[PDB]
């Protein structure tokens, strides 16, 4: 039993001391319920599934290939590396790349796919030219993520990040295929379990992406449905709050079981 969802984000908010964004978008009509939707909030590792998504336009239009292979150095290595940390003998795929970056938030994986793109500056061209004014990515891992306050580097809104998701994830930006693999590695997700996927009733449909970060940061960006397809994409994010993580989990799981009470 859950007050209506708008009610519980504000209440959850309290509990935090914090500040929470969030902007639920529903595919077919275009409904939305939103909160401080026009704010800015740090994306963190939520930006993952956009770099993939500019890796795949690349991929389109001949230029990247998803069988290429990368080799890289002990030295290339940032903090969280699970995946990357592995391969170093025989190093890794773009597409295993892609994989790690969004199954498991690899941060070495990601900057990786970063350099073959252009860097920061380079993500943030390929979203001016796709229509995002807001969304911009400054650094890389794991600075982008200092979540410093009133800081506008490394950021989104709620309801931008919710439009270029729709774009990307749903849209005509990139080919029928590139889009259901990008869908398929967010399903695939490995470290989501406390949140949304916590909450959510049997036969649902979820693709997610986590985030964290400093300053009792955390986010996640998700397309979900009932039976089992896709209907609405959710964006969650909050910061400012000195909660334990598993706190900062619990709340937004309770955002979420209200969100599915009052779908």
């Amino acid at each position: 039993m859950h007050p209506q969802t708008l009610e519980q984000i504000k209440e959850s908010e309290s509990q935090l001391s914090g500040r929470v964004g969030m902007v639920e978008l529903d595919l077919a009509s275009g409904r939305t319920l939103s909160y401080r939707a026009d704010e800015r909030f740090p994306m963190m590792s939520t930006f993952k599934v956009l770099l993939c998504g500019a890796v795949l336009a690349r991929v389109d239009a001949g230029l990247e290939q998803l069988d290429r292979r990368i080799h890289y150095r002990q030295q290339d290595l940032v903090e969280y590396s699970p995946v990357t940390e592995k391969h170093l003998a025989d190093g890794m795929t773009v597409a295993e790349l892609c994989a790690a970056a969004i199954t498991m938030s690899d941060n070495t994986a990601a900057n990786l796919l970063l350099a073959t793109i252009g860097g920061p500056a380079g993500l943030t061209a390929f979203l001016r030219n796709i229509g995002d004014n807001v969304t911009r990515l400054d650094r890389w891992e794991t600075e982008l993520n200092e979540a410093l306050p009133g800081d506008e580097r490394d950021t989104t809104t709620p309801a931008a990040m919710a439009a270029t998701l729709r774009k990307l994830l749903t849209g005509e930006i990139l080919s029928a295929a590139s889009r259901q693999q990008l869908i398929t590695w967010m399903v695939a997700d490995k470290v989501a379990g406390p949140l949304l996927r916590s909450v959510l009733p049997a036969g649902w449909f979820i693709a997610d992406k986590t985030g964290a970060g400093e300053r009792g940061s955390r986010g996640i960006i998700a397309v979900l449905g009932p039976d089992g397809k896709p209907s609405r994409i959710v964006v969650i994010y909050l910061t400012e709050t000195q909660a334990s993580m598993d706190e900062r989990n619990q709340q937004i799981a309770e955002i979420g079981a209200a969100l599915i009470e009052h779908w």
